[PDB]
């Protein structure tokens, strides 16, 4: 049986979740006898490219990529394919690429859950939509799900959208700036903020808190960062979407190994990336509110009750 090396290329380690993605996946893939190389581009596209090429040069059998920019990797991926390398897209889809497979959560469903919980908290009023990174395919999918829910209420005029901004590279500080400016331009007449992840909600909430609005404006999130959990506890963030990282990382590990033995995979979705429909496996997300923090995140050991409350 051939030895297997997996090349893992990741965006950055700024969002709390990616550390756990990387560590959990390495541990698992190593349990299955693979050697994992891992490299972080720290948000630089050209750097990502170079790192993927470094790994191709080290003759990895499988590439596991978390793209910074899902539109800039087409070429380097086709060069991998010429060399017989299997390519698995991790969490964020890569567009116009010769991908073998894609593993992620139902990201459209995530969006919808976010909006569902916010129009529950604030059924009428002024709404600000805070998109994710404009070069992450997931940011568009979150929005797409958000809208499915939000649209019927826009069209009945029960809701009014008073801003719509995407936050470059998911940075919390760019989210703060955007929210700071939004509040100003609206004279603080915003009722709800559909923010697409925890790091950016948190950005926005510091802006809200500067105006005495934290706790009074409904805001969404995802990843269940420890900080976001405590905010939900304190009444500052309405909700977050929990995405069990262990289950995703474990499945990607299993899939990496299967692609290396050329096994027939079992997809449960197919996603058109512009070049082709990519076989995909999507996990189900979980809504976390103040009531079920104990049913979900502490129950799974994602965060300990000591971390959350003490
Ligand atoms: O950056 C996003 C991250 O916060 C979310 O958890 O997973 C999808 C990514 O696009």
């Amino acid at each position: 049986m051939k030895d297997l090396t997996i090349g893992m290329s990741i965006d950055d380690l700024r969002l709390e979740r990616w550390q756990k993605d990387r560590d959990i996946f390495v541990k698992k893939a190593e349990s299955l006898g693979a050697k994992v190389l891992v490299q972080s581009a720290n948000g630089d596209d050209s750097a990502q490219i170079s790192q993927i090429e470094n790994m191709l040069n080290k003759n990895v059998d499988v590439l596991v990529i978390i793209p910074h920019n899902g539109d800039v990797l087409s070429n380097v991926i086709s060069e991998a394919k010429k060399e017989g390398v299997k390519v698995l897209a991790y969490d964020r889809l890569i567009n116009n690429a010769d991908l073998d497979f894609y593993v992620s959560f139902d990201n459209e469903k995530v969006g919808e859950l976010q909006a569902d919980a916010i129009i529950k908290e604030k059924p009428e009023g002024n709404y600000f939509l805070m998109g994710g990174s404009p070069v992450d395919n997931n940011a568009k999918l979150f929005r797409k799900g958000q809208m499915k829910v939000l649209q019927p209420l826009i069209d009945s005029g029960k809701i009014k959208v008073v801003g719509d901004q995407w936050v470059d590279s998911w940075l919390a500080e760019k989210a703060l700036q955007i929210m700071e400016n939004a509040l100003t331009a609206n004279k603080n007449n915003i009722d709800a903020v559909v923010a697409s992840n925890d790091a950016t909600a948190g950005g926005a909430i510091q802006a809200l808190s500067a105006q005495g609005l934290s706790g009074k404006v409904a805001i969404s999130g995802q990843d269940a960062d420890l900080a976001a959990i405590k905010r939900i506890v304190e009444g500052t963030q309405t909700m977050t979407v929990y995405k069990p990282i262990t289950n995703l990382a474990d499945k990607a590990a299993e899939l990496s190994v299967a692609l290396g033995k050329e096994e027939k995979l079992e997809p449960n979705a197919k996603l058109n990336n512009g070049l082709k429909e990519v076989d995909a496996y999507l996990l189900d997300p979980i809504v976390v509110t103040k009531d079920n923090i104990d049913s979900t995140v502490i129950k799974d050991g994602f965060h300990s009750k000591e971390a959350v409350y003490k």
